[PDB]
């Protein structure tokens, strides 16, 4: 017999951030999660996440990235958990052959972002450990960096709970009952009601949004990352080796410097197995591509980091057709907010998104420009059942 002002289903990257924003405003909030965030069954583990500002995916992304960066700095000051390290972010690729690099450079110029432009041997000289052909160019963002994603969610949860937010763990929501003036969720642990609902189930959005009369193409992908023993005199954060996201002939790869000798971490961004969040195999190495795809990149571009595999993780991306997020009110219910399809690049924005979700839930509007994330946009191919 407990009503809430707002109920958040899926207390992960986006949901926990939202819960923190709501709780900080004295809003009676209930956060429900299938597991106990942060955990390793969703899209937020792997310890680290990159945050860049020269977002060429769309201008709207820049302001959100900068607001998120400020929010991350605020979180750092509010918790004892480590939140962010300014490793800087390096983006490189073949000159004139990378839409990603060109887009990044354009975004930097258009928003007057502080960056360094270098090419060929200059890259190899500035960062020993990196070996790119002379026809490669790059753009470096010194003020971007690395977020400790699990710590972010953990910190937001501890802060939210301390302010009154209730967190119901290991409880999978199975259905929704929406009315013009209230929302109700159904779980094996019971039913709950509220005035507003926020839906942010990550990979599971592709399976449960249908329970909200929504038919939106969402494809979950199995994405692995690996930690490799590396030459610490070159790849350590201590010697300023940067975080990175680059485009080479066979795709986009991202990486992180070795922290406290944990080893350089690498991931293959443009490829992943299409899976279902309930049947995905979370063991690293069951597919030969898991490790081989990573080493193929390292031996060519960062040979000193192609050492023994120290650790592996299996995580998920949830892609929309245009790879842009979905942040909007349910088209048939203004009291329901949807956060889905972050397509492999949403964590850096989670702090900002939590703020947006909080505003949408409480006012039906947000001060941020979220037009490109509309649930009604054509390229999404969204429809009602
Ligand atoms: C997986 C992965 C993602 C990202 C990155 C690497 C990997 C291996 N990096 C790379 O380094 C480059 C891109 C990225 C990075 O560094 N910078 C970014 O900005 N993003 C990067 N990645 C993407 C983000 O991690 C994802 O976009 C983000 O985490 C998505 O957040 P969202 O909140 O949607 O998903 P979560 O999985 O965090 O949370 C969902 C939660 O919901 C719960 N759940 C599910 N079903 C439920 C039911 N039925 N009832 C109640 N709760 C439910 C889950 O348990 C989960 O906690
Ligand atoms: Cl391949
Ligand atoms: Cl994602």
């Amino acid at each position: 017999s407990t009503h809430f002002d707002v109920i958040v289903v899926g207390a992960g990257s986006m949901g926990m951030a939202a819960g923190y924003q709501l709780a900080k405003q004295g809003v009676k909030t209930l956060l429900v999660d299938a597991f106990d965030p942060p955990h390793t069954n969703g899209s937020h583990h792997g310890d680290t996440r990159i945050i860049r500002h020269a977002y060429g995916e769309g201008r709207e992304y820049v302001p959100l990235a900068l607001r998120s960066q400020e929010l991350w700095y605020e979180l750092e000051k509010e918790t004892h958990h480590k939140i962010f390290t300014k490793t800087g972010v390096l983006v490189f690729g073949p000159k004139g052959e990378s839409a990603f690099v060109a887009e990044t450079m354009e975004a930097a110029k258009e928003h007057s972002l502080t960056v360094d432009l270098l090419e060929g041997d200059e890259i190899n000289k500035r960062w020993p450990g990196i070996t790119v052909p002379e026809n490669y160019n790059a753009i470096f963002e010194p003020n971007s960096g690395v977020l400790f994603s699990e710590n972010c969610i953990r910190a937001y949860r501890e802060l939210a709970e301390a302010r009154g937010a209730k967190v119901l763990t290991h409880t999978r929501v199975e259905d929704f009952d929406i009315s013009p003036d209230s929302v109700k969720i159904e779980t094996a642990n019971g039913s709950y009601t509220a005035d507003k609902l926020i839906v942010s189930m990550g990979a599971w959005n592709s399976k449960l949004l249908s329970k909200l009369n929504l038919d939106i193409p969402l494809q979950p992908y199995r994405q692995v990352v690996g930690f490799f023993e590396s030459d610490e005199s070159k790849y350590s954060n201590d010697i300023d080796f940067p975080g990175f996201m680059v485009e080479v002939p066979n795709g986009i790869y991202y990486g992180f410097p070795s922290f406290g000798g944990c080893g350089l971490k690498l991931g293959y961004h443009t490829f992943g197995q299409k899976i279902d969040p309930d049947t995905i195999n979370r063991e690293f190495g069951v597919y030969p591509e898991d490790e081989s795809n990573l080493r193929a990149f390292l031996e060519e571009y960062m040979p000193g980091a192609n050492g023994e595999l120290k650790r592996g993780a299996v995580c998920m991306y949830t892609k929309t057709l245009d790879e842009h997020f979905i942040i909007d009110l349910h088209p048939e219910h203004s009291n329901v907010v949807i956060a889905a399809g972050f397509s492999g690049h949403g964590f850096k924005f989670s702090s900002g998104v939590g703020e947006v979700l909080s505003q949408l839930a409480l006012t039906g509007k947000t001060e941020h420009d979220i037009s490109i994330f509309s649930i009604n946009r054509p390229a999404l191919k969204e429809s009602l059942q």
